[PDB]
């Protein structure tokens, strides 16, 4: 099997519109969570969200927007960023050896609802002719593959919270096995009431911190009360090592492990043992210690704990366990975008020699008192190997491990 | 690489609720297309559809239905059928070596619209707590993985019309490379006005045959005027050859080729050259002649023709080209379900030694007069190798090749 490296990154996040803004937010523990006035107007319990702040029309031209919902428009921006970061020529983007696996947890729910509404109000013709590519589950891959003239692999993986972790892992496999030499991998999610309401109705999102929105997402806090939803996108450029070296690529890291398993247990709560198997699978090909864990931890009573127990089973407790810092306390949970964004946060922390605070822990849950959850930013630390989990509804698990390239 | 065989099949289709009914429909060219009265009531141009006729409540119990939209309920039925056909024990279904890649072109658009409607009419709580797994793009994998206690791989691929072809191809790869020994692969789609209207608004569906619905889908006919939408599901059980042989499995066929490419051209029309590359990739690992082609051909002016030219480029014209019969003329286009259903139709034709008529060709398009499009059922033919294309919006291409197992 060939070695696979990350040569470019792009991101649209609740904590920044590019990698520089994201890095500053991570370093300063600047929350991306704000009040969602619209959710209050609609009668939601949860009235907080993690909204990107970015001017799409200034970055994606009108004709290029024809088939984009707002999630895939963010993904287009992230792809432009990743291409620029990697320094790719047009020929390097568009060729038979270069593919795309780009996913979202759902499609444009807003397009679907707006279309149903206008059908009933003004008639089917008034849906317009461009709604299908926005409404389909493959929207993120179809729109970008077409626009960027991708000629190799083209499809989406979805797996709820795990979506863009599996997209990256499958793209990794394609390159390892020699089927493609370069891949664009990642994902996105729109942020829209038509999606958020589904989670509010199940009671899954935070509602006890509506008056202090910035601190509503608080993984590992004793009084965590649900996740905070977000939208955004991320893209990695992946290349086989020889391809990267030969063109003088930047190497942000090497992908050195990938795990994917299934709980076969509960639709909306994890079993724990599935996560253990997933992390073990990712670690089976890794020969250095793990220096940092970017957990799944979404700030839920039932979710944060089983993952911690899984981590304890593999790594032990206390100082011998890698430092753990939940970036979702700053960013919220961007569903399809989460895996790739967390890969990017982890790679940026590696680049900049720090581990962010696990934010908004006002009172640590005593169940986790034995674990090295980061309470204050750790500076001047050399990270060489980082692990990131994403564990999604339907018992779907994905873990990725990235390593500093040193030959 | 390991060899991979199909050991069980399940299907819910517009042309039958199991493989026996489907076989009878193929043999007798019995159309599955009917009038869609609801589409007329809503003001659609197209007023035809391919609707399954199956009693879900009699086949999936109430608690098992909690997280199913109607597409994934059909997929559950197809999975039960495939498990029974393969003769699998509970331990063979649920183990770390057995996974699922099961997709849909979209999620339950009906769940999304109903939820938005009830939010506005009665409040967010009245969405209920079970809508998320129905509305997410991974619905088909999440629901079945959880219910059937799947422990290995668990995710969905989506790629519009190509969805379940890529699901099968990626599952094939997993087994080839030794990561899993058994996979459930396939997909589904609900049939609902909230999805169909998106296609009617783009003018993509047939509307000149509303008064003769049964003949509205007519691939290769001079007067074809758009596809006919359908819903349903299909599942294949895939196993590495040694696993299959050792347990006395039925072998419906061996997967011997898989192609996946990208046009990088137009969102809603094919380039043709992408399809050539896709078929060539699938054929690169095949060492016998092709005895039958199950085309993408959806009964559209702009779609049927470029595929025929691609076929002509690879295979030539006339008698030296494999017989071509478009099953969508009987079945309509079931989007996420199409690839796996067409695999099943092709394997059933192989099993039963016939090639179905390419139905509803009242006047052949003169552009295709040189091609061996099947005008009347061909009997007493031994099929050993069959090829099936699916080419989806966003320029996404997938081809599979199956072969009669003879050692
Ligand atoms: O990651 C997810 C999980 C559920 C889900 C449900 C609906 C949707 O539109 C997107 C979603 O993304
Ligand atoms: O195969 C498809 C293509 C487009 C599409 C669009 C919306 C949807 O809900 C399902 C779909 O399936
Ligand atoms: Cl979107
Ligand atoms: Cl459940
Ligand atoms: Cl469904
Ligand atoms: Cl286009
Ligand atoms: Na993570
Ligand atoms: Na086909």
């Amino acid at each position: 099997m060939r070695r696979v490296v990350v040569t470019g990154m792009g991101i649209v996040s609740s904590i920044g519109s590019n990698t520089e803004e994201v890095t500053a937010s991570l370093r300063e523990a600047k929350s991306g969570i704000s009040r969602a006035e619209e959710y209050a107007e609609l009668g939601f319990r949860c009235q907080v969200h993690g909204a990107p702040d970015i001017d799409i029309e200034s970055l994606v031209d009108r004709r290029a927007m024809r088939f984009h919902g707002r999630g895939t428009a963010w993904n287009h921006i992230a792809m432009d960023q990743a291409i620029a970061d990697a320094g790719l020529t047009e020929e390097e983007v568009s060729n038979e050896r270069t593919g795309i696996i780009m996913g979202s947890g759902g499609p444009s729910t807003r397009t679907i609802v707006d279309s149903a509404d206008i059908t009933r109000e003004k008639g089917p013709k008034r849906v317009g002719p461009f709604a299908v590519p926005k409404a389909m589950s493959s929207t993120a891959s179809a729109t970008l593959a077409t626009f960027f003239k991708i000629k190799g692999i083209n499809y989406s993986i979805s797996s709820a919270c795990a979506t863009s972790n599996h997209c990256i892992g499958n793209a990794y496999e394609m390159i390892q096995y020699g089927k493609q030499d370069r891949m664009f991998a990642g994902g996105c999610e729109d942020l829209d009431w038509t999606l958020s309401v589904l989670f509010d109705a199940m009671g899954a999102m935070s509602s006890k911190y509506n008056d202090t929105p910035s601190t509503a997402s608080r993984a590992y806090d004793k009084n965590r009360d649900g996740f905070v939803i977000a939208g955004g996108a991320g893209v990695l450029v992946l290349e086989d090592l020889e391809t990267a070296l030969a063109r003088g690529a930047k190497i942000y890291g090497e992908i050195v492990g990938y795990g994917a398993t299934s709980d076969g247990y509960d639709m909306v709560a994890p079993s724990g043992e599935g996560a253990i198997r997933c992390m073990k699978m990712a670690l089976s090909t890794v020969t250095s210690k793990i220096d940092y864990i970017n957990p799944h931890a979404t700030s839920t009573p039932a979710g944060d704990a089983p993952e911690i127990e899984a981590i304890r089973q593999i790594f032990g407790a206390g100082d011998v366990c890698p430092p753990i810092a939940a970036t979702k306390s700053l960013t919220g949970h961007s569903l399809g975008a989460t895996g790739v964004q967390e890969a990017i946060y982890s790679l940026l922390m590696m680049q900049n020699n720090f581990i962010c605070e696990s934010a908004h822990i006002e009172e640590l849950d005593p169940a986790f008192a034995d674990m090295p959850i980061v309470r204050k930013r750790i500076d001047n630390v050399q990270l060489n190997t980082v692990l990131s989990n994403s564990f999604g509804f339907g018992g779907t698990n994905a873990t990725l491990v990235f390593q500093r390239y040193q030959g």
